[PDB]
């Protein structure tokens, strides 16, 4: 009937998201700053269950110590307060223009390890406050022009940061794991690290890979034109899903941070069903932007509609996979089959196997129907509540 | 002044490339088929290396074994009388109606244990005719809608596939190694392991990963709007990059095949020169389709075409390259730097930098300019040869 | 509670859709061809209103005089017995080798002339078997590369072409109109009349521009990321919506012609929700491929539910629109204002009207909130029939 | 050899586009503003014909009428100086947060009046300023969600805003025209008149449609993933090229603003054959923005590339179309042909020659080949320069 969340549902918000003044490549703020004590206050009663944060979101650059500790624990305060927790922390590596060029992968060696000092700095904040998540978006990794940035060379200094962050955390002993957001491009022509199997592919030449994971992004993998569950799929099965961003996108294009369920519903469908389905812990975080049409009463309404929409969209996706009728449609398009394994006998005995070849009926095969199309009406049924 | 291939060049071209008879989605056949035969010999005219195919375009589909051994023995005996090698080969896994929903990840396990079968017998064939690479693109892995493919199963059911054709080939003592070949879409809705990350990623998940690398192809990458050379440069990076399928696109639609050069032409820049700076040494192999448009004359226009943009393109590269001018821009622009580790002096050095933090004068550091643009001009102008 | 369709509805659908065989462009038939006469049937007894056809669906290419009247006789019957009516029809000029470089534009002029008595024919045939719109689609007009085809002098021949076809009509008595389909890519590299605003800039140059309208279709317009109901919204304001072709699409690709609800939900809704206030009363005719891992009760199924979502779409956005909630909504948003004159009072009176511009207080203007997001989830939890 | 502009090449640059600073969504600015007289000082030197302007960005927003008349007549003063010229201007009404839901067509009634007020404001500066063409770039006109925006209402208002601009301009005695820049995303998620085509269509709807033109842009079509080239053929062919924006763009995403030849190369050299060849005699206006990462120095270095690329491209397509072996290619090709009509006997001697359908061999025409590959391939070696 209805859907109000509960803390329980883990949905969290970056400071920056319900904090968007609403300044865009063509037009000024149309909003005022808000000060994150606020926006603690307002999520929490929204049913939120926690916040995010890039270091620059909470202590404005250039704070002296002093500053710095006064912000902190005005937060603190507000954190204790409402009950919300920090899961996630990240760093700003992108806004100011020393990183115009780049942070870990900026040609200037100077710049790269600032770049890690300011890093460094922030996973502490972050240990301290609570966090268990540590999230990398090189948004300035990356270029416009082919010969501005030599790639492999790149990826050499964008492994070492990784890797002596890895190094600090052990040595440490802090209990927190890195998850590295892909994007394929905007505000750099081309970023490194453009999808999610890229970043996949890269922790696998860290020094100690089980320190790091992805967060992918609904819009970023979007703006490839790819589809985010099956990304998704992909870092699941790696045992790599550490977060995840939510948001909506329509298509290709630059990326718009719509609210969650808007953009592409079915794909949103989708993903919620193999979240809920694979048992995702980690929180449901929102990042997102409300639209600069908006006043603050709309920037909480966007809010409250991103937990809205994945609450509907679970039920639909619950009823969907109870549903005896799926299942049976599920069962005609042989979906169970899929899940066997094609040759658990073994090579040799699959080499020995005339069914498999030399008697294998190839013609009544290929005219055995895949029933997907009777299959993806139920499912459009069901996320439509029109199972009459 | 002018620009020959010869053998030495290592340019290769499949069979179903020039022997591609003009049938679109709409459209029927506007040339006839080619003999294998007939191929090899235009080809090596024209001053190629080799050619590559699939199994079905040598041995026509259901032919029985005597006839399998003719067409083999006239293909061979049109190698020795030409000197044309066979690099590589693949399986066609895609056009026979009983591979409509893929091969080693269709949902039926009978067809999946076929595909596994037909590709075993056509690696026992590219061995024997000295193949070096074994590619697989699976084009028919994937689905038009969510419920009917589960994509951890489906993972699990390729990683299997290719772990059972690893041990064939160590308990054959072959030497050969697989090449797979990514794809974004087209024909299956979205298709499994997209682009050139998602299958490097999938790699490190088999049994023998050593065995495994990437045979990208120009124009899928820019079918998710990627950067190519930078796909590549990740590649060579892992020490992945086993094969290269070459051709052009223009952009984010349909996969076009248009010969090399054609479609984004500074991308075909940028690649000619990472290939010949990263000492890339495999074939340059074609995979791209004359146009519809064209009789068989334009059909050898267009092969040769591709040889020769890619030998004005590596001239072009060399001389960029070599320019006293372009290697001080790139010293302005500090490539040199981006080339140095960012902290070899280590974890702790850095952190008791102050230099690298406290001292660290960031306002200096962000005004100033990388000179790319002017860097970019120089590879311009080298490009169309302008240097005056 | 259930969404039966009556012919009432004038659901349409082309024999090529359901007759579809499966070839694709990298594989072969998986389903044996249709009888038209059993489409009909099939159809009939599914709810549709009619069918439409290409000359070759119907005849087949190169007919004797003699055979095609059987053929039309066959298909008159089966309209008889069922009902069904033929409010469409169009010619093939993309499929034969002659059409390679076009149709109406091809370089050969004895080609432009045979595509124009070729369509000629088949307009007599539509106008005997009742259809009262002709469809045009210029699949093959368009190029690969730039020197190929002079684009004014494609302009001047296809605008020839439209005006000879006007005159036709006119000097035989015939009610019928032309409606011409866009398309931007796909078989040709680029398409003339790329999208539906391309289209109606050309008619307005034709003799007689009141003769044709265009046939916009979801997908096309969705293979430029294009918004399809805006480009409905300008045809409908220009008056030249005369016919649509409903399919769903998943992004920027090779078209996909997936059953209308599929691809782009949100962007399917918000299309009935105009085509039904618009009072649009054209067919609602399904152009689309039931994907070729289906078997012939996957097509009826695909059918099915193209006509099923059309009409769950459009209960929830009549029950959107006659929301109480959601008219005062929009009066938030001040859609009521939109359509009130911005200077009904004329130019002078704006020119003398201080509060336009010296006394305007643009910093309270600024910051009134559009109410925008509180709107779009009313739409949302409409689609969804989540209106707890 | 070399490529030095002359103002008689009729380069022309936005004071915005040398006066970017480089703030960017993610990004605080990373250059100090520029005075624009200092722009016009620089321009000069490198060999630009003039400069255009939106109202704010010589004119700071909120200007009393005495700031106003002084911030001219510096810039009237460093025109007179240098012989600049002003052949263009144009109004902001896109940065200012009262615009943030548009200007002539945002819901607020009257916000829509000062949009309006505003522009006619700046009207009368560009005429004293002695400018003959006035853009239009409607870039908040649109919408993030569906019901947010009735098009139809929309585009009433839209053409009210024209149509009141043409009054006023005709009742003023003024010598200017209007030319509407079309694109389709960025800032707002859709864009009303997102492509040339949608801009001509409704041109054809105003009171005075010989008023109005279109401003096309490069990187605005190519951000549908449209054919620039081909766009402006068919602003060419409708009398409707006004004016025309120049720069890069690499493919669908964000719009870039690159140099002029960077991007898409083998689309701006299509693009300035056609130019030349059509005899456009417009400015060569450079709508771009030098990257970020840039100092000064690089800004000017990107200017002066804009202009040495244009007069590249020229060279190369001049000797394109002036080399036998090309006009030769083409006569193979039978552009020809395509320039002849293709009935300019008539409809009735058309229906009556049997050679046109009953005699024709369609078999014969089908063999023939277009030749096409051949004269790309020549367009590539003259674009390269390599025509050994
Ligand atoms: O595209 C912007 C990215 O989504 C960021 O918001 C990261 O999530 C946090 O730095
Ligand atoms: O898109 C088609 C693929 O490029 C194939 O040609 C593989 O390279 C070989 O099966
Ligand atoms: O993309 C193919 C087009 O949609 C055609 O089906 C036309 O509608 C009819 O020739
Ligand atoms: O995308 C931005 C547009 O190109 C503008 O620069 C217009 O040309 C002038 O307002
Ligand atoms: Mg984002
Ligand atoms: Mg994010
Ligand atoms: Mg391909
Ligand atoms: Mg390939
Ligand atoms: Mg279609
Ligand atoms: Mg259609
Ligand atoms: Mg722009
Ligand atoms: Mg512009």
């Amino acid at each position: 009937m209805n859907y109000q969340p509960t803390p329980e549902d883990r949905f969290t918000f970056g400071l920056w998201t319900v904090g968007w003044q609403g300044r865009d490549p063509f037009g000024d703020a149309t909003r005022r700053a808000l000060d994150p004590v606020e926006s603690v206050r307002r999520l929490a009663e929204l049913g939120a269950h926690g916040v995010t944060f890039h270091d620059d979101d909470l202590i404005p650059f250039g704070s002296s110590d002093s500053e710095r500790e006064e912000h902190v624990k005005r937060f603190r305060q507000a954190l204790d307060d409402t009950g919300m927790k920090v899961p996630m922390a990240t760093t700003n590596l992108f806004t100011h223009p020393v990183f115009k060029d780049g942070g870990f992968t900026a040609n200037d060696r100077d710049v790269r390890r600032y770049a890690l000092r300011k890093t460094i700095r922030n996973i502490d904040l972050a240990v301290e406050l609570g966090a268990e998540t540590y999230v990398a978006w090189g948004g300035r990794e990356g270029a416009e022009s082919g010969g501005a940035k030599d790639v492999r060379d790149a990826l050499d200094r964008m492994k070492e940061a990784f890797d002596l962050l890895g190094e600090y955390v052990t040595s440490q002993g802090y209990d927190i794991r890195f998850a590295i957001e892909p994007k394929p491009n905007e505000p750099r022509g081309d970023i490194l690290l453009p999808t999610v199997g890229h970043a996949l592919a890269f922790i696998e030449r860290l020094e100690r890979p089980e320190l790091y994971g992805v967060n992918p992004e609904v819009g970023h993998e979007q703006m490839a034109g790819l589809n985010f569950p099956h990304g998704i799929a992909q870092a699941l099965w790696a045992g790599k899903l550490f977060h995840i961003d939510l948001n909506g996108q329509n298509g290709i294009k630059y990326d718009q941070d719509l609210r969650f369920g808007a953009g592409d519903l079915r794909a949103a469908f989708w993903l919620v069903d193999l979240l809920e389905s694979a048992g995702y812990s980690g929180p449901r975080h929102f990042d997102f932007k409300p639209p600069r049409t908006e006043d603050f009463d709309g920037v909480w309404a966007s809010a409250a509609g991103c937990m809205r929409n994945y609450l509907i969209l679970k039920e639909r996706a619950a009823a969907f996979r109870a549903d005896p009728e799926v299942q049976e449609a599920l069962r005609a398009s042989r979906l169970d089959e899929l899940a066997r394994p094609t040759a658990a006998d073994g090579l040799q005995a699959l080499l020995d196997d005339r069914s498999a070849f030399e008697e294998f009926d190839v013609d009544a095969a290929a005219a055995r129907g895949m029933a997907f199309e009777r299959l993806d009406q139920l499912a459009m049924d069901h996320l439509l509540g029109a199972r009459g």
